[PDB]
């Protein structure tokens, strides 16, 4: 549309010019009209390329976000769609796109079959598009998730076309308000003195946005450049865990553990490390427990191997990788130790991975138990006098 | 090893990449101004009214455009780290994972994905593992005073 | 330091190594003498 509109304006522009190139003088106040008009259409014309210039710059960082934005969101949207099948165009489509999903997966499921029914999904779709999708229940979470995933990605996609949208605004008033001035201008309405007024005026304007203007602009880079988070990722800012719920050209706001409503300007952000959950692959976990100094190096290696086999045996929780380290000894009574493992997930399921956590805990608490492992305060003695 | 070092080459070509892209884009720029300056298409006043403009809008991008150039100067001429290297900053190990003009992708112990800007690691001292020769360890105990030399 | 797992295992081995020494040499360390005087 940018494209066609510019050829047309130019077109018309280029006619009237060779059409009105006769050099007749039909009226010296004719004249004057004449320069007006022409000087009018000149900057209309200017207006018109910045407008086009405008929605490239748009369209350039809306495409550099929309690699990664439309991936998810094809993604998000054909598992919908195999979802329902079983039960730019891209960019309409994927702004187009619980209990009742997971009663609607076990009716399409045959009773008493914990199994996927392979006869429903042959009937749906291909046998390899049936595994490659690929119990009742871990599909009715699966289903969720995807649909959760889905909402976020949906959400994420609206936060950033209205971040686009507040930045198109901006951008559209100052050239609105640039070409009016240059209107004003080819017009020479007005004489040179106020002109230059007016230019020392529009440079005290400047010299008091400096501040906002500058804290503006970086936010900007900070948002679309840096570019460290996405809506639906939890980010740890200053220590603390802090989920992303939207962001804005200044404003970015935050739910916490406790659904927290925080407003983090963004340019304070620039100058802050940032760490997202979402996008680093499985996190690890440290238990932190101590023994006596006194026990006996098999019973470390009874623990270290027991343990071992409590990690490989559930390797849905935990990967088999692990380790057993000693920090410090601190007046040989007590030994510092901390116990390495890999988690199947990320740290965005706060409620999981602390459950897992809680698990492991307990699981070691038993371990020692059995283990017959104590500790006891450093000896004192006492005389009597 | 070779692995590490493939995928170092490549983060390097893309930050190469990314500093010719914005290059061509300011070069495109001044260039096409000099064209239309050369055609005269346009009178001086207006001409005048424009390099105010540009003037404005280099006194808004002062901030951006000196990080974004001081952070150039400390991955290229500076140069800590490579990817691929586990670094200490403030104390805490930190691995590169990929670098960037104004982002370094960092992994600590536990997997932790962090951006650092650029700028800050500029007035903060980095400390590079692979670089460093042998490295020692300390170990702490105690022991009663009365023991026999 | 870059081979994080490597070198923390040679520590807990170095460790469990002084541990043992010590524990062959026979030191003990004993906290500071206390008296208490009934009334």
């Amino acid at each position: 549309k940018s494209v066609q509109v510019f050829i047309w304006l130019c077109l018309i522009l280029v006619a009237w010019i060779l059409l009105f190139n006769h050099d007749v003088k039909r009226s010296p106040a004719a004249t004057k009209v004449l320069k007006c008009i022409t000087r009018t259409l000149i900057s209309i014309l200017t207006g018109a390329f910045f407008w086009l210039v405008k929605t490239l710059l748009l369209k350039i960082l809306a495409a550099n976000f929309n690699v990664n934005n439309f991936f998810d969101r094809i993604q998000d949207s054909v598992f919908h769609q195999y979802v329902l099948q079983t039960l730019a165009w891209t960019m309409r489509v994927l702004m187009e796109a619980l209990a009742a999903a997971y009663h609607v997966f076990r009716n399409v499921a045959q009773p008493f079959f914990n199994y996927i029914e392979e006869e429903d999904l042959l009937r749906f779709m291909i046998k390899e598009e049936v595994d490659l999708v690929f119990t009742r229940k871990a599909f009715t979470e699966w289903v969720v998730k995807v649909y959760t995933s889905r909402r976020a990605l949906a959400h994420s996609l609206n936060d950033t076309k209205t971040a686009v949208k507040q930045l198109n605004k901006l951008v559209t008033a100052i050239l609105m308000v640039v070409t009016v001035v240059i209107w004003l201008l080819l017009l020479e309405v007005a004489t040179t003195k106020v002109l230059l007024f007016f230019s020392t005026q529009l440079v005290a304007l400047a010299f008091i946005i400096v501040s906002t203007c500058k804290n503006l602009f970086e936010s900007i880079v900070f948002v679309f450049v840096m570019h460290p988070y996405d809506v639906g990722d939890r980010c740890v800012v200053d220590g603390v865990a802090m989920l992303v719920e939207e962001m804005n050209l200044l404003t970015t706001v935050f739910l916490k553990l406790n659904n927290e409503k925080v407003y983090y300007p963004n340019a304070v952000l620039a100058t802050k490390p940032i760490s997202n959950y979402f996008r680093s692959p499985n996190m690890g976990e440290t238990v932190e427990f101590s023994i006596s100094f006194s026990t006996p190096v098999s019973k470390i290696a009874h623990l270290k191997e027991r343990i071992a086999e409590y990690l490989e045996q559930n390797p849905q929780h935990w990967a088999p990788v692990h380790s057993v380290v000693v920090k410090e000894i601190e007046n040989m009574n007590k030994l510092k130790m901390a116990l390495y493992s890999d988690h199947t997930i990320t740290f965005q399921e706060n409620r999981e991975r602390n459950l897992r956590r809680t698990e492991l805990s307990l699981a070691i608490k038993r371990m020692l138990e059995d283990l017959h492992i104590d500790y006891t305060l450093l000896p004192q003695d006492i005389n009597l006098t």
